């Protein structure tokens, strides 16, 4: 259940290219993972979603990418019991968009 192993990285905001090479770079950032549930779930979810959504709502998407695989895997699983919920998914709709993701994935319709 979860893995809580703090890693050293810099937040550099900066965005100067293509908005479709933008959308590249956070699905294979998205496709970068520590564990293959969180990897297909997310791998799905950009490849469908960053095609239709604005780049603000790409930059709520840059704030799912700073966070852990299991912890991203629990919010969209509904499991709040083993990762409480933050406030800065607590009221976004990318988070809801995860979780009925999750509900459909392999079966649309």
């Amino acid at each position: 259940m979860g893995h809580h192993h703090h890693h050293h990285s810099h937040m550099i905001k900066r965005t100067n290219e293509p908005l479709d090479k933008k959308r590249a770079r956070l699905i294979y950032q998205s496709r970068k993972r520590g564990i293959l549930e969180t990897d297909l779930l997310l791998s799905g979810f950009a490849a469908k979603y960053l095609k239709k959504m604005n780049e603000e709502e790409l930059e709520e998407y840059d704030s799912l990418l700073n966070e852990l695989d299991w912890d991203i895997y629990y919010w969209a699983t509904k499991n709040f019991k083993t990762s409480p919920l933050p406030d800065k998914w607590a009221n976004s709709k990318l988070l809801k968009q995860l979780q009925e993701f999750s509900e459909n994935k392999e079966k649309e319709i």
